[PDB]
């Protein structure tokens, strides 16, 4: 038993609600929250930008420290770092941006790192402003992660069209 409250279940391991994930993390304080990075981890918009927000610019500290130590993340690739307010630990995973030209075959090795951990609090990767179908990430998602996935969906209208096409 966990504290995720109102999801639907579509499988036997996977999730899925309408809710603002800022709100979902701070109501939950779940052990992993993804978030959905860039290369770089400059949080400037879409689920990134909203998470760092509201970390009152820490993740966005955190991460530049990170990278000059580190250099770039792979898409495709991920690093833990602290969940500040929000979580415990936030999982940066970097799906392929579609408005990059970069190869959406990448969408299966990002999900892939949700399976280090046994329960997340996630964002569909690649969608919105990385401008992959949703429809086809909540697939790869579904036919990848075997933890326990809890996906937030911000968008009223989309978490519909996801819920009534899902096969």
């Amino acid at each position: 038993v966990n504290s995720f409250s109102g999801y639907l279940k579509l499988t036997d391991n996977v999730y899925i609600k309408n809710a603002d994930i800022v709100e979902e993390a701070k109501k939950v304080k779940p052990t992993v929250v993804v978030n959905a990075a860039n290369v770089y981890l400059k949080h400037g918009g879409g689920v990134a930008g909203a998470l760092n927000k509201a970390t009152n610019n820490a993740m966005q500290v955190e991460s530049d420290d990170y990278i000059a130590t580190n250099g770039p993340l792979k898409v495709g690739g991920s690093c833990v770092l602290s969940g500040h307010n929000l979580a415990k630990h936030c999982l940066h995973v970097v799906g392929p941006n579609v408005n990059k030209g970069e190869d959406i075959q990448l969408l299966k090795s990002a999900y892939e790192n949700f399976n280090q951990h046994e329960v997340l609090l996630a964002p569909l990767l690649s969608a919105g402003i990385f401008g992959a179908d949703p429809i086809h990430s909540l697939r790869v998602c579904v036919d990848t992660v075997r933890t326990n996935v809890y996906l937030a969906v911000f968008d009223k209208n989309l978490y519909d069209k996801l819920v009534s096409s899902f096969l």
